[PDB]
């Protein structure tokens, strides 16, 4: 390996990977035919929350599920922030109690 870690997906993988475990991605279609949208679902042996996200793109809502899923685990005190990357990206607030 030569690389960095600049990202919430490395993250996830990184964390999982030395838990020999590994998260499963699920995209959805959902919404309306003007507007369409894509919901992913993440999901770990061992835990019943799963990472939710959404997000009109699939790579996006791929980001946001795990990203869910991390606060989870910090809350289980099953992660510490200390590993958790710093909040750069601002997105848009469009989401009443969504994410």
């Amino acid at each position: 390996g030569s690389s960095g870690s600049s990202g919430i997906k490395n993250f996830l993988y990184a964390w999982c990977g030395k838990r020999k475990m590994t998260p499963a991605y699920e995209i959805r279609a959902v919404g309306n035919k003007n507007r369409q949208k894509f919901m992913c679902e993440v999901r770990v042996e061992g835990f019943n929350y799963a990472g939710m996200g959404n997000s009109t793109n699939k790579k996006d809502a791929q980001s946001n599920a795990a990203r869910d899923f991390v606060n989870y685990l910090v809350r289980i005190n099953e992660v510490k922030s200390e590993e958790v990357p710093a909040v750069g990206i601002v997105p848009p607030p469009s989401g009443p109690s969504s994410g």
